């Protein structure tokens, strides 16, 4: 006993450190504001430190909401019809979501699993399960009326009996297309940015652009380094012009490569291998949407579509603990010793009348007792990981 | 004769720019002078200056551009919408690298020549490749050994099979936007100061705001973009036909909007002439059957494709004057205007002290210069672009 009793004390042993962690860095930043701000001291603590001090009390609100949330969220990022709705569509075997050429999807889309046997969606503070069949007056944009406002967030519940996946606490999120609007890109950062996971689709008839890596830098830089999976989605498409296949397919490959392991940082070429792949949305969505000639390579690029969804499956539930809390522990880590820093940099400062020289002791013994908090903190988190992670 | 029409025309706006640009290296180094004189302080302002600066070398540049002996037509896209295939379909043969992944990896120059074989030619070369070549040099899949610089290879075409390029035409293929900056400072500086651009958009996806800036970088740099808008890939409305006409509304209003309220460049009745829905992909493969089930709208996206091909020619030769000037000249009208202002405001600023009133008759007859050359750019379009 057992894989969800090792996930709950998890949960609760990081959350609660996290908790000692934000009022550390609540307190400390207080303090360098104080030290800062007190026109009796010769340039103790600088401008520059306090901005840091209070992005990491920021950060850490942030990520502590992250940790603690009920829910496990992935969401689905990428062009303008690479093929993201079309992607969810497939894993839940029924055309569920607006999916079509143009700018479709125009409102965010949570898809949870329900314990009842049909489908439904809600809306913004409504008790009401409306019919599944309604979504395209909310979420389409060829039926939207263009002055329609911001937001929105529409709720779609499948049964988990069709979908394996959506058991239990799962969260997918459809999204619009990025950098069509400065404010739909506002409101995919307020959604998405916070995911525990992203499946970035791309669109493999083309390449890789640096607008849709340019988001996960972004995710990088205002949370933790992001789990990603990458659908280079549209692979049909290779069936004509067999002669280069495997030469497109290097090609993508070695830039996927290159991007999480080179660009990111965010893991090793060998685990790069298994968050990769080359599947048709459309392909598995038709056949699946079947059981009551083929272009060539479907059965490959259908294996491969299970392939990501079994490893997709082993990520979000048995490694739920690595996949939840890995990456935050270690920001965690990090903005801890730039912390440290900060701290002797102001005890040194220190040391270059008796009120005065009081005053600036005084500084020096608060900068050391904080950074000795700081280093307990880096001791729980480092037993934390070990008892906790590989 | 058109011709002549043309050359008269060239020697008349070169000659008038000339005169626009030290007008307004004049005026640069006048209110630079102002600004930076600590005994007048705040009379002209920062702003003034960076603003006087950034038109003199604009004009300089536009200047350049004026006195050319080629009309540069750009292909813009991002990756895979068809750049390359367009440029194919238009010659009637698969001539340059296309495919999926990123394929176009160096600049293509496409020329007319007047013998009756094709060839290719690499800086800085006499030899007369075999246009069977091209792979090697500029497509990513096949490459040798390095190779890059961001460098050019020169097509020529005979002019005896594709009508379009027996003028002094440049057609020019570029890698895709936004796949790294090297690409994309090298897709500067060779497209951005093209006299005509034809964005290939991929019709199954949206207008990013990427594709935009590029034109956007055009105008902040010399003139508002003459743009021809080709929504590639229209072939992908058979699949969904019960929203085609939704869809077309969609791209046709963005597209719109793109030119007529945020370039500005034109109005809505000229926009409806600049956006076309076509499938490279069909009329390439329909023409190079010359050398039984064809998908419909097929004969719909040809009869468009080739009204972008009449329309895009009576624009870089009938109308090359308007073509390769107006643009230009509109937008020196626009920088006068604001250089009027500035010598307004430096005028009412004045408003031992001597010095003072000096300002005061320099920013005057400044002034009363910038609007002599306002009336001969007036008398330009006048007798060079009615009506
Ligand atoms: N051939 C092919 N078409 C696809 C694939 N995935 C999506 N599509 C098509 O392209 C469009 C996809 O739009 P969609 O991705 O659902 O909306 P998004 O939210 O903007 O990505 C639809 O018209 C789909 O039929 C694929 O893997 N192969
Ligand atoms: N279905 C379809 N495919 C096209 C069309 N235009 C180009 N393609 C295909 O899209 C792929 C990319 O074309 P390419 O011209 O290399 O794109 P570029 O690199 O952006 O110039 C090729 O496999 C073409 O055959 C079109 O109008 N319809
Ligand atoms: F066409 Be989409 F849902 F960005
Ligand atoms: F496929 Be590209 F525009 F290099
Ligand atoms: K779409
Ligand atoms: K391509
Ligand atoms: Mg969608
Ligand atoms: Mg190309």
């Amino acid at each position: 006993v057992s894989p969800l009793k090792h996930f709950v004390l998890a949960k609760k042993a990081i959350t609660a450190i996290f908790d000692q962690l934000l009022e550390f860095v609540t307190e400390g930043s207080h303090f360098v504001e104080a030290t800062y701000k007190n026109p009796e001291l010769d340039r103790i603590a600088t401008e520059d430190d306090l901005v840091e001090m209070q992005g990491y009390k920021d950060k850490l609100s942030i990520i502590g909401e992250v940790l603690s949330r009920r829910h496990m969220k992935v969401a689905f990022f990428g062009r303008t019809s690479s093929g993201k709705s079309s992607v969810i569509n497939a894993m839940l075997w029924d055309k569920v979501l607006p999916s079509g050429i143009g700018h479709i999807t125009n409102c965010f889309l949570s898809v949870e699993g329900t314990d009842g046997d049909k489908a439904y969606l809600m809306t913004e503070g409504s008790d009401e399960k409306k019919s599944v069949k309604v979504n395209n007056q909310l979420a389409h944009a060829l039926h939207m009326d263009k002055d329609l406002k911001a937001g929105c967030l529409v709720r779609v519940f499948w049964p988990k009996a069709k979908c394996a996946l959506l058991r239990d606490d799962l969260v997918l999120v459809d999204s619009p297309g990025t950098d069509v609007t400065t404010e739909l890109d506002s409101w995919i950062d307020k959604f998405c940015l916070d995911a525990d996971v992203f499946v970035l689709v791309a669109n493999s008839e083309s390449t890789l652009m640096n607008t849709e890596k340019h988001f996960f830098h972004k995710v990088n830089e205002r949370l933790s380094k992001p789990n990603i999976f990458i659908l280079n989605n549209r692979w049909d498409a290779s069936a004509s012009e067999p002669e280069y296949m495997e030469d497109v397919r290097r090609q993508h490959m070695e830039r996927c490569l290159h991007f999480l392991v080179e660009e990111l940082k965010v893991v090793n070429a060998l685990e790069a291998q298994n968050r990769i792949f080359f599947v048709s949305a459309k392909e598995v969505l038709s056949a699946r949407k079947q059981k009551a000639a083929l272009a060539e390579g479907f059965h490959a690029r259908l294996q491969e579509f299970q392939n990501f969804e079994q490893i997709f499956e082993e990520c979000i539930s048995q490694s739920a603990v690595k996949t939840k809390f890995e990456q935050h522990t270690i920001r965690a880590k990090q903005i801890l010793a730039t912390v440290k820093n900060i701290m002797d940099s102001v005890n040194l400062a220190a040391e270059d009348l008796p009120k005065e020289i009081d005053q600036l002791e005084k500084i020096q013994n608060n900068s050391k007792l904080l950074r000795n908090k700081a280093v307990q903190l880096e001791n729980e988190l480092e037993n934390f990981t070990k008892q906790f992670l590989p």
